[PDB]
RNA sequence: GGUCAAGAUAGUAAGGGUCCACGGUGGAUGCCCUGGCGCUGGAGCCGAUGAAGGACGCGAUUACCUGCGAAAAGCCCCGACG
């Protein structure tokens, strides 16, 4: 199910990129807070990987 | 006092010179250290699970440096500080 939240992720991501081009960006926090919450996403996927596989 | 004669003799500065005073220039000098040099003593290999050194790129705004790498001034677990 992972991947499903990354991608929606990903979406508002460049949603706030394209806006970001324009004069409109009035919370640019939640640009970064958007990807830690992707990378801690994969994290947790590799802290899977090796779990029960060995 | 006046005229004539003969004689001697100042001052003037265009610009200059020596000295004094006030600056401009310039960055010597003293002081300092954000940087070096040397000796002694430690520690001493990286790399095909990708080295050394780089090229792009990552930031709301980022030209340079750092750090980092599309999971990108960073992600997770432990411990320390508070
Ligand atoms: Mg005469
Ligand atoms: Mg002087
Ligand atoms: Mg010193
Ligand atoms: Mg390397
Ligand atoms: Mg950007
Ligand atoms: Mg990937
Ligand atoms: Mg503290």
């Amino acid at each position: 199910d992972f991947a499903k939240e990354i991608d929606a992720r990903k979406k508002e991501l460049m949603e706030l990129r394209f806006q970001a081009a324009a004069g409109q960006l009035a919370q640019p926090h939640r640009v970064r807070q958007l990807r830690r919450e992707v990378a801690q996403l994969n994290t947790v996927k590799a802290e899977l990987a090796r779990k029960g596989e060995q």
